[PDB]
């Protein structure tokens, strides 16, 4: 096999990969960062049928850059990490 969330040869950047995941899922992408970013090596570990798992793995990859990736309704949401 079934569809899996992963990086593929088509995807060069964080935003563009997520545009594909969103299109593949009938979801909105809200990309709330000032710049796109290249995909870094650790993204190559992601391969899962679960959008929650995939988004969360991706979030962890970009956490040290200050980024959160999450599933919010029909949206993939990329934003600065909200903290109290």
């Amino acid at each position: 096999t079934s569809y899996t969330y992963q990086a593929t040869p088509m995807d060069g950047t964080l935003k563009t990969m997520l545009e594909r995941w969103a299109a593949d899922s009938n979801m909105q992408l809200s990309y709330n960062l000032p710049s796109d970013y290249t995909l870094i090596g650790p993204v190559s570990a992601i391969s899962t049928t679960s959008v929650q798992q995939a988004a969360t793995e991706l979030s962890a990859v970009y956490a040290a850059q200050g980024v959160s990736v999450s599933v919010s309704a029909n949206k993939l949401l990329v934003q600065p990490v909200p903290v109290s």
